[PDB]
Parts: structure tokens; sequence; C-alpha cells
């Protein structure tokens, strides 16, 4: 159809967990409307003086007057953006909606089983897991320390709404998940939510943002865990990113 000239602002909150595409549904997005879209790659790969800033957002958003000055954090951080996928952002759905009331929702679900084991070789392995050495060697490459764990844990917890937390306890993590996703769908007005299962691909989204469909281009598939274990060990035996990185053509 015609080409029409979209606002910079957010267009799409995505309110999905990690490991559930949201990097296949961030770089959709970009196809899509040719802006940027916010997700942890985002922060890791150009953005790392933002960590601080989540987590001072995070630190405060425990708390009307406040609450403004909360959003305004949110609404700079954002700014550029078209759209937002993954922590630290899918915890803040909620608010993200009063400060962008245009925008559409989206939920990426899967199995939560599938979930669960992508989450421990990518985000969240278990103390014990000898691969989560491999993991840290990595991220020190890349230049993220231990403020960045803390970000995914308190935006993990956050998202959650947990106190704490037992990282390393399966059960708890799986009941978080479906409590997660359950909440999302019981919040946003059916109206302004589209639910998307993995696999799902271009005709439901495209349908929604009332966007014809890329010509083409075939749905994303990226950010698979055996890809990320790759990465992994790229870095520590090169290391450095730009050693490698004409070898992830996606980042
Ligand atoms: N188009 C697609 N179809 C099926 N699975 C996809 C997909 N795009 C991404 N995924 C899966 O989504 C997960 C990544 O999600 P995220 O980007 O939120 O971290 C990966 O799961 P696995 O680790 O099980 O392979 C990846 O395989
Ligand atoms: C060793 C190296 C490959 N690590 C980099 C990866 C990149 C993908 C990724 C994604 C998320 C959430 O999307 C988180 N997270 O919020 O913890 C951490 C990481 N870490």
């Amino acid at each position: 159809g015609a080409m029409i000239e979209s606002s910079t602002t957010i267009q799409v909150i995505s309110a999905g967990l990690p490991r559930t595409g949201t990097k296949s549904l961030k770089n959709a997005l970009e196809i899509i409307y040719h802006k940027p879209c916010y997700h942890m790659y985002e922060i890791i790969f150009n953005k790392q003086s933002d960590i601080i800033k989540w987590q001072n957002l995070i630190h405060d958003s425990h708390m009307t007057t406040k609450t403004i000055a909360i959003y305004d954090k949110l609404k700079e951080l954002l700014d550029g953006y078209i759209a937002t996928t993954d922590l630290p952002t899918c915890g803040f759905y909620k608010d993200l909606m009063n400060i962008y009331p245009n925008a559409k929702v989206l939920l990426t679900i899967r199995d939560k089983y599938d979930w669960l084991h992508s989450l421990r070789k990518v985000v969240l392995p278990k103390s014990n897991d000898p691969w989560k050495l491999k993991i840290e060697e990595g991220d020190k490459v890349l230049g993220l320390n231990s403020d960045f764990y803390k970000l995914t844990e308190d935006s993990l917890k956050f998202a959650f709404q947990k106190d704490d937390l037992n990282f390393d306890d399966d059960q708890v993590l799986l009941e978080c998940y479906d409590e997660y996703n359950r909440l999302v769908q019981e919040t946003v007005p059916s109206d302004r939510l589209l639910v998307l299962r993995l696999g799902d691909g271009w005709e439901p989204l495209c349908k929604f943002l009332n966007v014809e469909i890329p010509n083409g281009i075939d749905y994303p598939c990226v950010n698979s865990h055996h890809q990320m274990t790759q990465l992994t060990e790229q870095l520590i035996k090169y290391k450095s990113l730009d050693a490698i990185i004409h070898m992830f053509p996606d980042l």
C-alpha cells in the first residue's frame, strides 16, 4: 500500500519476558518502522551508560508527583525509539501504557519448560552450573560487570513483583512465568493487546499494526541459545566483540 510518514515515538509496548522471541520481534519492528526498537541488546551494545539509569529507575519505582518524575525518566530513556521489548522495560508495561496512551501492547509467549531451559543457557544459569563461568568470562569481554547482572535480577524481580527471588529454583520461576503472562492478559484491554506465540510470524502482527507485510523478507529467527553459546565461545577465544562481530550479522 502507500507510504505514510510515521511518528517517531513508542508505538508498540512488548510485555513478553526474555527468551520468548523478543529479539526477533525487535528486528521485525525495526524492519516495519525503520527506526530503533529498545531491547537488552540496545543496552549491551549501544547504551551501557543506560544501565545505572534503569537501576536508579527500578530503585525508585517501588513508589502522584513521584510518579511523574519516574515517568519523565522513562520517557527520556526511550527517546528516539519506536518500540520496547525485553528486560528491563517489559516489567514497566502498565506505566508505559499511561505514558504512551496511543501505543499498542504485545505479549510474546511460549511453552514454559522451553522458556526455562532457554533462560538457563543464556540469562540465568544455576550458580553451580559450570557454564555460568563461561557466560561471565564472555560478558567481561563485552565490558559488562556485576552492575549488569544486578540490573537483570532487579528487573526480573520487578516484572515478577517479588521483593526477593530464589533464582536457582526452577519451580519458582515457572510459576512466576505463568502468573506474569496471565496478569498481562488480565490487565491490558483485549482491544489493545496481541498475544504472539513463538512461530506466529508476520501475519497477525502486521494486521494488528495496520501495515503491509515486508516484501520478500522472512520473519526473523535469531537469538537461539545455540547461537548464544557460539557467541560466548567466540568472545572467550578472540577476547573482543569487534574481532568476531562480522560472524553474527544480526548485531
Ligand atoms: N521466528 C522464531 N521461531 C521460533 N523460535 C524463535 C523465533 N525467533 C526466536 N525464537 C526463539 O526465541 C528465543 C529467543 O528469545 P529472546 O530473543 O526473547 O531471548 C530462542 O529460543 P531458544 O533459546 O529455545 O532457541 C529462539 O530460538
Ligand atoms: C556471554 C554473552 C553471550 N552474554 C550476552 C547475552 C546477550 C543476550 C542476553 C539477553 C538478556 C535479556 O534479553 C540478558 N539478560 O537480561 O540477562 C542477558 C543476555 N546476555
